This record gives C-alpha cells, structure tokens and sequence, in this order.
C-alpha cells in the first residue's frame, strides 16, 4: 500500500536554533525518509533554510538588516541548500529535483497544472521533489510565513495522505505545559474551531495549513523534529502528536475543483468515447471529440456532451482550443506530429473529470 | 579517562560484498566513531576498499585481470576514499588525515618515529587519522593481507588502548556454527595457542594481528560491523565479541622496544638533570648535554650517564649525533636559530627512556 | 611521435607568493597540459603546495610554528590538493592518480620496480600520475628540498624525454639582471661545471637536480611557469628558458643500470629462447627457463646463459627466486595458478635485459 | 489500480497450426504485452512450444516417433523459445527472465516458497517471467496436458487478478455453434457444474484449470488469441469471451493454504511484537522471538503465541527452526553476519499469517 | 573406444576473478571439447555463472546484496549463458541442448530414469548436454555449493567413464606450497582417508564429489582450467593434475542400485524370455510377461520370476503396474496404440537388470 508523504521542515529544525544548519539531525531525517523511499512509499519534501546556507557559503559577510540582503542570502542559499540535501540524499541512492513554487503559480490554472505535471514525473521516476519558495519575487510577509501555506499547497498539489509538520515543540496542548502541571498533549482533532485558535498563538500560521490541507482531505500531524523514528511512526499510524483529521474526501475536493467555476468551453463527444465515460470511467482521447466550440486554455474546466447536447462530465482539458481543434478526431501518436509538443494521450483524463 | 581506540574496516565491512562501497554502514559507523569523539576519546581509522573507488571513480573499465590493473585502481581508489571520509565526517564538523604507511617504515628506526610523530599531532589537534596502505610501492602478498598487520602496527605506533577488528563473523567459534549447534562464540581468550589456531582457519590473519597487539600490551576485539552500536559498546566495555586480553603491559613494551638494541652512541649528563631525572622522572633537555660520543641517526637507542660515568638511562634520541653536539648547552628556545628546525624542546623524551 | 614530459610545480609557482594556491594559473597550466594529452603526449605532475591546501581547510589555524605543524597540514594538504588537480583536470576529461614516493622507495630495488609498474600503467592507461614526497614519514631536510631531486627521480622512473622545471625566474643569467644591465639569459649549457655553480647559488637544487637528470640522458629546461604557453613551447623545441643538454643516451643509463652492481642470481635458458634472445632481441618467458640457481628478490639483477654456460645476458627479475623455480617450464597464463598472483607474462623484459 | 495478469499461450496459439511458431501472432501479443506494462501493469506468460523450436533450429531432421525424440527437441527448443521471446520483448525496451517449475516443485513448501520468491524479485524488478514446464523430468501424460494445470499452478503462486487462455475458439457454446445455429457463446460463468463439462468435451483441461484457479479467488477468461486486442479488452474488462467468476476471495485462499495442515512447530513473541501483530497487523521481526520449540523446515506453517501461551498467529515460517533459534533476538542486519545467507528482514511476512 | 567425459566449470574457471565472463577461455575450452567430439568420444558440460550473465545482461544494475537480487539475476543469466553457449559451440558445427537438474530430481527414482532417458538421447544424437542447477527452486546453501555435487550427480547419470572438475589451483599438494618451497602436487589418489580431508581445506566440496565419483565407479581428476590442453590430456591419460582412482566397478555400483530398496513389485516371464534372460543376458519384452503383482511406479526396482516362481532376477521397470498390466503379451509396436505413449521396445532392459 504506496503513500504519500509531505514532511516540512521550518528554519528552527533545520537549524536547531543556531546560525547555520545541522547537518546531524538532517541526515538523520534523511536516513528515515530513504526507508521510506525503499518501502515503497512517495516523499515530498518541503523545505527553508536558504539565508543560513547563504550566510555560511558567504563566509558570514556583515550585510545591513535590511530585505535585500534576505533576498541576496536567500538568492545564493537556494543553490547551497539544493546541494546540501543532493549531497545528503545520494548517500543512499536517491536523486532529488529542486521545485521553486509560489501562491500564485497555485491560483493560475495553466501554472497549477504545469506544476503538478512536474511533481508527478518527478515522483513516478523516484525522484525526491524538494520544493521551495521562489525569493525572487517574493515578499517580507511571504517570507515571514516560513513556508507553512506553501506547505499545504503542496500537498495538495501533489495528492498526498499525510501532511507532517515538524516543529520543536510536541504538539498541541491543552494549557500552557510550563504552568499547568495538568497540562496534556492533544491527541486527536476533529475540527479547527475557534476554541483551538485561542488555545495556540507561530502555531497559528501552522493551525491555518493544518485547516487548509483538511478542507482538502488530507490528515494533518503536528510533531517535534527531534523525536526519534517521528516520520516512519507517522507512516505507520503510531500515535506522536497532534492529529488533524481530514473534514472530508478526495472526492469532494474533486468535485469542489471542478465545479468551482462555470464551464469556459464546450466539446463535443460521439457514441464510443461516451459509452466508455459512462459505462467504463475511462478518460478521452481525442479521436472522440467532434466539435469545439468556445474559447479556453490549458488547465480550464470544460464541459463535455454527446451529439444530442445531453450533459455527461465537466473535465479540465489539458489542451487550450486551439490545439483541441487541430488535433480533434486524430490518434494520440500523431498530437506531437501536429502541434509539435505533446502534454499526453488523453485529451480530459479520468480522475480530472466528473460524470453527471 | 579518554581513550584510543583503533578501528580496522575490512573491504567486505565497507562494500558489503559488492562491487562499490555502501555509505550507509560507513555512515552509521562514522555516527558511531563522532559520538565517541565527541566524547573526548582519540580514534585512528584503517581503512581498505580503494580498488572499489577507483572501479566507480573510472566508470567500472574492463581492464585485464592483472596486477597493474589493481595498483592502478588503488591509485585512483585512495584519493575517492580519502574524499568520500573526508565528506562523511564533515557531517560532524571532524576534519580527516590522511597517512600512507608500509612495514617497512615501522621497521625503519626514525621513519616510524617521524611517523609517530604525524600521528600525535593530528591525534592532539582533534583530527582523525585516516591510515592506509601505500599500494604504489606494494607487493601482491601486501595486498592479500588486506591491512591486518598493518592495523596492529598502526595500533603499535599509536599507543593505543583497544584495537577493533571488523569482520563478517560474529568473532571465534568453539566449533562450525552452521554443522554444530552446541557451539557458542568464545567471549574472552587469555593467550593464543595452537589449539585456537587450529579452530579458525581468512581469520589466520586476524589471529596473528591479534597476538601481535596483545604482545605489545593492547587488548583486541573482533566483533561483527554489522552488529549495531558495536564501537560504542566496545569503548564503554561491553561485551559484544571475542576479546583477546592484553598478556603483556606497555612499561614491559617499552623495555622491549629500549633495550631490543644495543646502545648506538652515548652522552654526558650534568648534576641538575641528572638529579631531574632520576628523582622526578622528567624529560632530558639540550642544555644539560655537556657530551655527545659515537655517531647515530634520529630515533637509535643511546646511553645516558652522568658526570662520574656511571650509566644512569637509556633512551631513544630525538635527533641525530651532529645537532646533538650542535645544539648542546643551549637554551630550547634556540635549537631552530641553530639547526634550522625543531623536533622539539626536548633531546629525549621522559617516556621514549627507561632509568635504571 | 609521442613524448613524455614531466612538469614540476614548486610551491611558489602554485601560490604565486601569496598564503594560498591560486587557481588561475593553474587552470592555464592544466589547460596547456590538457591540449598536450590531447594531442597524444604523456604527461607527468610532480606537484607541492599541500601545506597551503592544508592551512586554507582548516580555516587558516593559530599553529604554533614546528615541524609538528608542517606535518599535520599536510596531512590534510594532500587530500586537499589531489581534489583539487583533479577538479581541475576534470573539465577536459582527464582523470588523475596520487603517487606518493620517497627517495628511500627510490633506491629500493623491488620497490623502485612497483613504482615504475604502477607508473607505466597510469600512463598507459591515459591517467595523469600526480607524484609528490610522502610527507608523514618525511625529514625538515627534506621538506626545504621543495620536490627537486624528487622530480629528477620520477623523470628518471617514467622513462621521460624531457624534465621541465617551472620557476619565478626566466632561467639562468650570466650576471646578475638587476645590477648588470648587459646580463642575459643563458640559452644552452652542455655541461653543469663548478662555474655555473658559482654563478647561481634556491637555483643550486634545482641546479642539482637538472644534472641528475642529465646524466640520465633526459633533458632538462629551466622557464618561469609566469610565460604565456610556456609548457607547448618546451614540447614543439622552441627555446623558452635555460636547456641543460642530455650528457649520455637511455642506452648508457640502462648499462649502468645493469652493471652497477654485481649479479645476484644465475638462470639457465634453452635453445630456442636463447635464439629468441639473441637473433630477436625479444623478451625472456618462464617457458624457457631451465635452472634457477642462488637467492635474490624481485627487481635484482640476475645473469641468464644457455646450457653451455656461457653468458648471453644481463637482466632484471621480475619474480623472485622461488616463484621463477615454481613457474619454470610453464606456460604464461598458468602462472596465476601457481602463484596466486602475477607480474605479468614474462621474466624478464627485453628493455631490461643487457645481450652480451 | 495496478493489476497481475497471467497470459498461457498454447502451442495451437503459437504456431497456428503450422510445423513453426509464428512470428507475427507472437510480436502483436507481445506489443499488446508492452502497452499494459508501460500502463504500469504486471504481466506473467506461460509459453510453450518448445518442441517446434528444436525441430527448426535442428533443421527440421528425421527424429522416430518417440519420447525420447520429445525430450530431445523440447530440450533444444527451451533456449531457442526463451532466446525468441526475448528478441520479440527487446523491441519494447522489456526484459524477460526463464522460469521451469514443475507440479511437484508446487507441492513442496521450501520450493514453493522459493519459486514465489524468484517470481516476486523478477516482478517487482519489472520484469516479464517466462514460464515453462522442466521437460527434462517431465513425464508423457504432463506433455499431452500443455501447461494448464501449470498455469492454474502459476497463477496462484504469482498472486494474479485474472488468467486469460488463449485457444483457437472464441470461448464456450451452449451448443455446438456449427450444427445449431442459434448456438450462442457463454459469456458469464459462476460455477463449473456437471453439465458445464458434459457441456464442452481439449477443452476439458481448460475447464479444469479454470476451476482450480477460480477455487483460489482468481478470475479466469476463455478467449481467442486471434481477436485483435484481446489483452487490453480484458485488462480493462470488456467482454471477450468465456468469463469465470471467482468462488472465493484472497483471504479464504490464505486461510485454506494457513490451515490445511497442522502446525509443524511453535515461537513465542514478546509484549512489543505482540502488540505490533495484534494491534496494526504488522509483520514479525527476528528480535521479537524469545522461544523456538520444535523442528521444521521453511514455508513450513508454524504457531506464534506470546509469554502466558495464548495462540495469537499461525504464519508461514521463512527460516527453518535452526536459523530461527540462531539468529533470535537479534536484529534484522546481522542475520547475513550470523547464517551466511538472507532470506528478508522478517521471520513470519504479514500476508502470510493469519492471526486468530 | 569412445568414452563418456564429464567437465565441470566453476565460476572463477569462467569468468577468471572478474565481474563478466571471459570468453577467451571458453573458445580455448569449446576447442579442446569440439575436438574430442569430431574424435568420436561424448562430452557433457556443468556449468555455472548465470549470474555473471545476468549481471552483464541487465547493464550491471544496482540491486541490494540479498539471496533475492542473486535469484533475480540467475534467472535471467540461465538463458544469457546458454545463449553463449550455444553461440561458441556452433562454430564447430555442434548443437548444445539445456538441462535444469536438481539433486531432489536425482533422489526421485522416476524423475533419475526421465532424465537419464533425455540425456541419453542428447547424447545419441551427437548434442552436447549442459547441465547446470535449477536456481529458481534453489536454496543458498545449494547456491554456495557451486555445483560441486551435482558434477558427480550428472557423472553418475550419464554413465561417464571420466570426471573432470576445473580448478584454479594445479591440484592437491601435500603442503602448503607458498610456505613449504618442498611441497609437491599429488599425482596418484586411491583412497579419500582423513588425512587427505584434513591436507586440503573450497577443497572440501570438490574432494567430497571427488568421493561420490569414485565410489561409483568413475575416475575423478582435479586440474586448472588454465593448463593448456587439459582436456585432450585427461583423455589420453597423460597426468595433468591429481587423479582419484575408481574404488569400485560400474557392476557394483549397479548391484548397489538394484539392491539397496526391497523388490516394490513381481511379474512373471514365460519360458522362451526366461531362457533369453538367463543364457543369452537378453532385454524383457512386453510380449514375455505373463503376469503382474503387486503396485509400483516407473522405475521402481522389481523381482522377475519364471513360470515356476522361482526368482531368476530383479530389474527396474520402464513402465508402471497399470501400464506393464495392459501391455502385458503384446508386441513392441502396439505400445503406442495402447498407452497412447512410448519409452521404448523393452520392459527392463538388460543393463538395468542383475540376473541371479
């Protein structure tokens, strides 16, 4: 039973609170995530630190405080980080592929579908994504996050189970440990109300990528990064911190995604590409479209008929209209013969589509 | 109590039996040589499997199976290996050496005292040797020892406290484990007889290192690299091998090694060293030479005798006959304005001597 | 027609003056040397500068100024600087081997033949043979030496056409070139005499070695390592610096070889290698061997006649006297069965062998 | 939604009737093959017509009419068949591994234990196992069967979804398709009663093979190998031809296999593995045994209790009763220094227990 | 006066120490054994080394050190190395057949006759046998064996007059000979006592299959594959290494074969067939058998008596109970039209008979 795993790691565990990074507590990290990766499972791995590399490849330079020169140390401590984890990650067999994303990117629908295309190679060629925030173009309240709602996107993104969240303190508690004698860990939660935001306030910028990849349908756990074996008893279901289960299912987020929006187009479907959506729910290629008509781009939700006009799915189309125009009513072998580019065989892909 | 521990690693600990070394053991055992050092204990390394990296460094040629073929894999093969430790033990923040020793130059008086003296160095500056053999100017009966003697030597020179042997095996059977059920490891050994050599039948090697390092006062370990935490549990005294007991102890070692030579030269004492060393055991300086007789190297055993004549010590010189004379009678701080270089501030050490 | 040249780099050229090894001239270097391996040379590095190496890895260190100090920096210098000639030689496709030799090694007879073994087959295998003193076992008198009579050793080892001998200066001049304005360089000696002695006087080492060098029959050049494609212009003849003329041919050298010592050994050889040997000039094979009589190692020289007794030739065993009795009589390729182990498949080589 | 399909190829499929295999049928099979192994599928063939291979590549001679003529062209025929079935697979980038196996080889717990083994690597390592009966000690009435027990056999033991025949028949007929016209073919089968086998009278062994692997929970398809894309239709369901349901499910196949026999021997396991099989259904370690009691082989099925006694499990054993109470208590990466050998890193496999 | 050899290849013999196959020594080997073939004399080959071919088949992958990873590779490295196999044999114009055998095979007394019967075939229609062991059943103690005693197994089968097993070593030698410069190989061997078992210490396996040879009846010798014409030398009798002569007579390993089970059956053999067996030392014919007791297999060793009940020999029977019952009186050629199946003219031929 293959799993997908997304495990963040923020600047304080990557750090352990110093000035530069720990390269112990990584490595072993790395060597629970590389047991994984042989178990069979898919890790994602969602990642900061960059201003420390930068600051320790520079020779700790005296830079003014000042946002220019966190974006210049984020600049060059994106290509040390990268390189620290290929170093770390090589000792057992495993290649790694850098991945800068932004919100943005996540809310444009071409953008998003481009991204997660990438993830996807990345992760059916067992290939370890590490995915970044791109500094370039960001700003000081992007920066001050420390990757916790880019956290989410990802997992969202790449369809995970779990979303671990690594942190220094043990989880959630009811009362404040230090005070309360009594004060115990939370084991399990249901729903994110109001009562949990005033119980912890960054755990709160956590809390809101906990909510976020709940909504979705993926469970949530809150652990310490110092813990020993933490990422395989996550895999294995044991019990080490705060558990934020998932509110409801995959297919609910599907159908959330997919009808969103209205429709930006319309196709057109004949008699056996229909009989194999309804009966069979396989995807379409696109010698069964007939007619386009409207205009959209790639990754826009599309709906689709057969030649009475009758309703069946609404789907994201992996081509714009043009191409879908170009190559309607051709094989699949002749699209990159046509267009000179290829994004697959299919033309709306079964797990993209809704039937109704 | 900090200690010295010299750890050997055969070709089939680091490469497991293939063809390429496997970085997950050697990093576990670097964990476990870190804590130790961390500890604020001394480790020296030999280490095999320069073949292995020369093969993976080259691409895995097909070269004749020859020995020119070995030599020139070795060549290649040292510097990966060296590069490969060096990396593994940056993980900690420990710095490596590297040392190329052959038989002939611990057999050689001054080359083993310069040697000696490497050695102490990188020992006292946190380093940690990294020693091998040099193949360059190596025979084909050197190569099939695979560094067992020269791991006993190496523990020889260092003064060391225990010598760990690394082996597929768990250590010494009574009988064949696989033929008789009945037999059990044997778990300490007093003294090597022909009856134990009889038994293990390539564990004759082991066997002779053994008997060499437990003649010179160092107790020996042979234990299986596969068997976790065993370096740690061998430096904390734990039993997790056969253990060869030391039949002899270092001042016996020491008188071996001072009065296995006749005297090569002799030198005059004057009343206030003699009285420094006989009455508080301390180290011969320049400045009480007031005589230097007969012509010897760096390293020979020589006579020390006070003003009447009588034989007062024998110890071995830190440097040759002529800056002998040349620096006697002078201050320490100006035997580098004098010879143009230092050994040091002392003409023999108060533990390379024995006072009688 | 392919020549071997090998090219020193003292200290000073590889530093440039300064406290650390400046990449630049070396990449130049390198570069030159590259186009030269292209073009189907052998190349040979005698390399120093692994006390620098060694100081800029640890982070520039306060080391109280001994020999204590020397020899723990390069320790470390080795490693460093082998990565580093191979990092650089890496950008042309070229691979390099460490070789770290003494003088001692040098005067050796067996060990002398491993090194000039492990040479050959770096060099045939189109490898870089980096070569410099293996300093753990090296004296202060031997580190001020800077690898000049080392170098003249390795030219004399790799069978070398020419030595070329990079410095700071241009060469040998008359007079001085500051105080004498009429002072020029010298372009051609012929002959090393006690008044080129006189006129430079550290030029006297590398005087020193240029005539040990020369009376190998190899040719040696004295240029500034500073001189645009200094290293191509040595190989095309063009006059660059100071050329010390070969005194006597490889022919001369070889029969000092041969002759300067006594024979230690005596074999007998039958008819038809005897032919071989003689008519051909060929190699001797164990195939032809007969009687092995007296004691001697590997590397010895060793007299080879026929049944009658009278002497033929002159050679150099390339197995000792109780592996040539074992192997006597047989075929090439059983040697491996007999022995464990081989030198290669003959005993001794026609380029090693004297007819008389 | 990965899926196992085994594909048995008679030799009627093969050569179509001829005296050769025939080399087109045989590439569009092969390509159909591919797709569903780019798909991401796992495909197992069980081939034969050895016999028609040895009669080509022996240049079709003049053999009597024999067994032992059989023999001789089946042992030809083997490497020639296996040798084609590559060819055909290289095409698509495939690789394919020989697999002889024998009824009696199933009977035997240890060989049906190392069979599995051997097929499962060759699966998980993607690539295709060829299976075939060993005709070297093969009997006449196991040649006139061609291999349908032994892919029934096959099937069960690679773990299959669905078995697909292929025959020259389009599948099963109420009646007989040539003298009824209104003879229709059987698309759904649910059980093979007595009037299914008065039904069809070789398609009798067919019929048998399907009921043997419909016992074991195994769907089982009757096709023709002539119909275009035969493969693929029945990979995504569509219907083809004869379809026999299952009568079980995996788990009543486990119970059958876990329970048939009583247990040969009995473990006891300590409070943390007990926990771990009871509460997650995890697998058993060696360093969970306390206890070993009895004598039994490997694959032999054995009892696994906890300290009061209470029976918790009954597993198949993957180590014999010596090598179990050798390595106990040990950890899993000793086991290789402790045997000599490894079969897995666990004792008793969770899918091969059954805990009660 | 054509005689039946077996040659048995090791993994060293084939690949020489390296990682691939080297196939210089195979053509050298194919020539000798092609030679002997176009001589008229029989050949039969073990080998080994399937997973070298494997290994180089795959592209050298990197697969975990695991019995697993060595299955894998062996399976597809069978049909590598027949492939080459047959590739080198039929230069000479010589067709090689496959043969998969396992000692379980060898101790079934039905699958013995099957096998018997295909290699006597293959060796009847000048097809040259290559035996090797069916890894895919195979446990790694088998694996660790290198068909050491399935080389005698094959001998004993085949009826071979000679066993040769190819080494690296020359021989057996009295001492060690790298030590004792007196020691000398072993010519002459007539009896395999304690003290040889403890002269040669894998030896153990090759002296133990030595034991199993001679004690049936087959002269055993021990060479290097390296020697030039071993093969052709071995059969003209020249001693090449340490040769094991037979202890016992081919009768007597047949008296041993006959007697060592109690008669599992009786039939009953009118008077012509009784006078045939007994003056003339002739087959039994179905026609003779009058009668038929008890129930046995093929195989199976029975008692045959006369029409008197008297016991005048015992035999082992070709066919089963059923099948010698339903054949019983008929003539040779209606054996086919009765059983469906042959294996041959006779009941129990005369060489698988003691008459008494």
């Amino acid at each position: 039973d293959s799993q997908t795993l997304v495990v963040k790691l923020g600047t304080s565990v990557l750090t352990g609170g110093s000035r530069r990074l720990n390269r112990a507590h990584i490595v072993e990290l790395v060597r629970q995530c590389a047991q994984l990766h042989a178990a069979g499972h898919r890790i994602v791995i969602v990642t900061s630190g960059a201003i420390a590399a930068g600051r320790e490849h520079l020779g700790y330079p005296e830079l003014p405080a000042t946002i220019a020169s966190k974006q210049l140390l984020a600049a060059v401590g994106q290509s040390r980080l990268i390189q620290l984890w290929e170093q770390l990650f090589s000792i057992y067999g495993i290649h790694v592929g850098q991945m800068l994303l932004t919100r943005a990117d996540m809310e444009d629908r071409e953008r998003f579908l481009n991204a997660r295309d990438t993830l996807r190679a990345l992760l059916d060629n067992n290939i370890v994504p590490v995915i970044n925030e791109n500094d370039a173009v960001a700003t000081a309240e992007i920066k001050v996050g420390d990757n916790d709602n880019l956290s989410a996107l990802a997992a969202i993104l790449a369809g995970a189970d779990k979303l671990l969240l690594l942190t220094d303190q043990k989880g959630l508690y009811t009362a404040d440990p230090r005070s309360n004698p009594q004060a115990e860990l939370i084991k399990d939660v249901y729903g994110i109300d109001d009562a949990l935001r005033a119980i912890a306030g960054g755990m709160s910028t956590k809390l809101q990528a906990a909510d976020v990849a709940c909504r979705a349908g993926i469970d949530t756990i809150i652990a310490a990064g110092s813990k020993p074996g933490v990422i395989g008893d996550v895999m294995e279901g044991i019990s080490v911190g705060t558990l934020f289960h998932a509110q409801a299912t995959p297919l609910e987020n599907r159908k959330r995604w997919i009808f969103g929006a209205p429709p930006a187009g319309e196709i057109t479907v004949d008699e056996g590409a229909t009989a194999a959506i309804l009966e069979r729910g396989s995807s379409l290629l696109p010698k069964g479209i007939k007619s386009v008509t409207g205009n959209f781009s790639r990754g826009e939700v599309i709906r689709i008929c057969n030649l009475e006009g009758r309703d069946i799915a609404h789907g994201v189309s992996r081509y714009n209209s043009d191409a879908l125009r170009r190559i309607a009513g051709h094989h699949s072998q002749e699209i990159d013969a046509i267009l000179g580019y290829e994004y697959g065989p299919v033309a709306v892909h079964r797990d993209d589509m809704i039937t109704r």
